[PDB]
């Protein structure tokens, strides 16, 4: 209150309530969070560095009163509203495409700066009125470390890895563009193992022969049924095969062998690519 004007709590963030607020010098409307250690201030500082057209900006970090607050550059919607909104008809083709496309630009952006997001999922993915979408809280889980949504969760973190990858965010985006493309989340668990077998009944038991190393896994059982993967054509109909092989590349169990955003941004998918003009109802 000393520093901003509070215009309306806008949601629960993963670390604290996050308001619309409105800059008392300056006047500018931001996304006030609040963050329910010096190691993180240092290290959140760092991301205010982080530039690009699709990555929400960190406009400050403010420790104040011995409250943690991060400053970021305020959007109309996110894309699970947009999704909800667009239920009826469907996001056109055109956009889900440029949507994937300029998510996988700021992928690429922040994977390149070593900097992983963790926690990618329709909330904090935000969009424009001139087509632009951008990520929002990359880097937050690793300087701050820990209902919660687990459906886009790689299998490595759900399996126990306490190692992540620049993997785990192209698994999330991937489970992101079946969501666009179908109306429905792909992976709707409602606790670890269901969204853990949610994924195995889709695409198959993981073994050591598509995933090495798979077995020993923190929290892999020898226990876990063996489920046959499902014929891919089945699972985001009637996307096209360029589609779909992208998709594929997005969803192999083994991290290593995702594809990387820079390569994904190359794929025949995006040949056609455009950015047009969403929709919105504000
Ligand atoms: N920058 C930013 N602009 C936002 N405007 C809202 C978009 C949805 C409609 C109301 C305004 S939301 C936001 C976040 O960064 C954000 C990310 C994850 C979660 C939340 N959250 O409130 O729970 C917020």
């Amino acid at each position: 209150m000393e520093n901003f004007q509070k215009v309306e709590k806008i949601g629960e963030g993963t670390y604290g309530v996050v308001y619309k607020a409105r800059n008392k010098l300056t006047g500018e409307v931001v996304a006030l969070k609040k963050i329910r250690p010096s190691t993180a201030i240092r290290e959140i500082s760092l991301l205010k560095e982080l530039n690009h057209p699709n990555i929400v900006k960190l406009l400050d970090v403010i420790h104040t009163e011995n409250k943690l607050y991060l400053v970021f550059e305020f959007l109309h919607q996110d894309l699970k509203k947009f999704m909800d909104a667009s239920a009826l008809t469907g996001i056109p083709l055109p956009l889900i495409k440029s949507y994937l496309f300029q998510l996988l630009q700021g992928l690429a952006f922040c994977h390149s700066h070593r900097v992983l997001h963790r926690d990618l999922k329709p909330q904090n993915l935000l969009i424009n009125t001139e087509g632009a979408i951008k990520l929002a809280d990359f880097g937050l889980a690793r300087a701050f470390g820990v209902v919660v949504t687990l459906w886009y969760r790689a299998p490595e973190i759900l399996l126990g890895c306490k190692y992540y990858s620049t993997a785990v965010d192209i698994w999330s985006l991937g489970c992101i563009f079946a969501e666009m493309v179908t109306r429905r989340a792909l992976f709707p668990g409602d606790s670890e193992i269901d969204q853990l077998f949610r994924i195995f009944r889709t695409l198959g038991t993981p073994d050591e022969v598509v995933w090495p190393g798979v077995t020993s896994m923190p929290d892999y059982k020898p226990s876990f049924p063996k489920w046959a993967r499902q014929d891919f054509s089945k699972v985001v109909p009637p996307l096209d095969e360029d589609g779909r092989s992208l998709l594929s590349q997005m969803l192999h169990y083994d991290p290593n062998k995702r594809i990387s955003a820079k390569a994904a941004l190359a794929h025949p998918f995006f040949q056609d690519v455009t950015k047009p003009v969403p929709h919105l109802r504000l």
